């Protein structure tokens, strides 16, 4: 279809659809969202209406974009280096957005709801900086850079594989929106994978961060945390004095690669 910023809260995002795919999707959509109920950690189904499917508008747009627009020293470096910060989002900032997730995902969870396309690209940066679980689709090519190993093999999507792609999206969080795997392609992914390849820990992130997402890609499936359990991790973390992302800038500081 086609979205626009509309008023009917008051500010929506509005998908346009005339009255056979699309049909069966947005009729299956709309059945979807009515089942999910209202938190503020998941996208708000304001309604829909024939003469048009409208939710709760998101005024900072999906996180991916956000993360990247809060590199600073490439957005805007007289302000990054005068301050010695690489972001313009805290440690607790990025924590909270992940914890954010893991909230609306044991929600989610809790009613077997399986998202099958958890990435920052799904989620949105909504009213007061609150994270919102989201899914805008997929040639159609499958995302082979966030999914389980199971389901590149199997098609077997379950909340433990939305596990997996959760510890992504948490690597995406302390990364600034970096590419999963960058410069690796994924046919060397269907390959390195069931070898017990993992992405690397990233320089700013503390060890206790990077075993967070480490428990999210074990290969056993059943051998990963739920998403309760993530959420008490990271709740536990944010309650700390400790800094766990480091955002500050030094000598030979650079970003986790994009394109
Ligand atoms: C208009 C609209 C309608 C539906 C959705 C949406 O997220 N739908 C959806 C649809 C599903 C089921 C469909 C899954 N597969 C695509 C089959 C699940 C979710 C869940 F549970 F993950 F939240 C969510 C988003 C949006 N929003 C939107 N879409 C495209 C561009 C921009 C926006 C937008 C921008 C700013 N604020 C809010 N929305």
């Amino acid at each position: 279809g086609q979205v626009l910023k509309a008023r009917i809260r008051m500010d929506a995002a509005i998908k346009r659809m005339k009255e056979k795919d699309d049909h069966r999707d947005f009729a299956g959509e709309l059945e979807v969202l009515c089942k999910l109920g209202h938190h503020p950690n998941i996208i708000n189904l304001l309604g829909a209406c024939e003469h048009y499917l409208a939710i709760e508008y998101a005024p900072h747009g999906n996180l991916l974009d956000f993360l990247r627009k809060s590199r600073v020293l490439e957005t805007d470096p007289a302000f990054a280096i005068a301050n010695s910060t690489a972001s313009t989002l805290s440690s607790q900032q990025l924590l909270h957005f992940a914890a954010d997730v893991a909230r609306g995902m044991d929600y989610l969870s809790q009613k077997q709801f399986i998202h099958r396309d958890l990435a920052a690209r799904n989620i949105l940066v909504g009213e007061n900086y609150v994270a919102k679980i989201a899914d805008f689709g997929l040639m159609g090519r499958l995302p082979v850079r966030w999914m389980a190993i199971e389901s590149l093999n199997y098609s077997v999507y379950t909340t433990n594989s939305d596990v997996w792609s959760y510890g992504v999206l948490l690597w995406e969080i302390v990364s600034l929106g970096g590419t999963p795997y960058c410069g690796m392609t994924c046919a060397e992914l269907y390959e390195k994978l069931p070898q017990g390849y993992r992405l690397e820990k990233p320089l700013n992130c503390d060890d206790e961060v990077y075993d967070l997402m480490r428990q999210c890609w074990r290969e056993k499936p059943y051998e990963r945390p739920s998403f309760a359990q993530i959420l008490v991790s990271l709740n536990r973390m944010l309650e700390e004095r400790k800094t766990y992302v480091n955002t500050t800038l030094y000598e030979k500081f650079t970003y986790a690669g994009i394109d």
